[PDB]
């Protein structure tokens, strides 16, 4: 089919070091006779059926549809039967690391509230669009948002358990109202600058924790306005969660009640 317009000639493309075991750095030659800085995440597959590279092949050939600032663009697969998922190499690379590296003299200057904000709106504006595709992302997370060179964020990949609602926890269930909910805990990773969610508390006990009304606690700095914002993505009934469309607007208009 035209399941081979997301495959791309591996001859275009050259492996560099490993980033993380695995994410690579590469060059892919393009169209126009240019060559692009890649990231390259190789994916072991269960090869004893045909269904994982069917999904695979599936979602990847509308991820490389995906045109928006504030998602992640799939510039196609490779196949050395070992597939490759080649994307946008992001110099400044997640905004978990970022948040970290602000606390540090050397790393950047202290984030003001604005940033942060707009940090959580340009996620938002993501994964608006990737509901409006009917898209689940399933590991919305700082560590899977990465910085554009011009310091906008996009989401991509799209045991975590602190990320993932009450009800896939127990019912094994995922909607769109699950990634508001991994939405609601990445905004608190931003108001932290990158702590982990649930001090105190083993990932063993989320489950009980959460199942007797327990939520991630206000961080110091957070503005009620912007807690009660994220407090709204933890409701027990997923129906009662905002879609990403009202988070956007909330937060965007929370943003310009801010001065400049």
């Amino acid at each position: 089919n035209k399941l081979e317009d997301v495959v791309i000639d591996r001859n275009l493309l050259i492996l560099g070091k490993i980033l993380g075991e695995s994410v690579m750095e590469g060059n892919l030659k393009q169209e126009d006779g240019t060559s692009l800085k890649v990231a390259v995440k190789t994916m072991k597959l269960d090869n004893s059926s045909q269904r994982e590279i069917e999904e695979f092949l599936s979602e990847a050939a509308c991820m490389k549809d995906f045109s928006h600032p504030n998602v992640i663009r799939l510039l196609g697969v490779c196949i050395e039967p070992k597939p490759m998922v080649i994307l946008p190499f992001m110099k400044y690379g997640d905004l978990h690391t970022y948040l970290l590296y602000s606390r540090l003299e050397t790393g950047p200057k202290h984030i003001p509230l604005q940033t942060l904000l707009k940090f959580m709106v340009d996620i938002a504006l993501g994964m608006e669009y990737l509901s409006n595709r009917n898209f689940l992302h399933r590991d919305l997370a700082a560590r899977n948002c990465m910085l554009r060179d011009d310091m906008t964020v996009c989401v991509a990949d799209f045991m975590p358990v602190k990320w993932i609602a009450i009800e896939s926890l127990a019912d094994r269930v995922y909607t769109s109202k699950s990634d508001v909910w991994a939405f609601g805990v990445t905004m608190w990773e931003i108001a932290t600058r990158g702590m982990t969610p649930y001090p105190g508390v083993q990932n063993h006990e989320m489950y009980d924790y959460l199942l007797h009304g327990h939520r991630l606690k206000q961080p110091e700095d957070c503005l009620d306005e912007l807690y009660e914002i994220m407090y709204s993505c933890w409701r027990t009934d997923p129906l009662d969660r905002p879609t990403f469309s009202v988070l956007r607007l909330q937060l965007e208009k929370l943003l310009e009640s801010l001065p400049d």
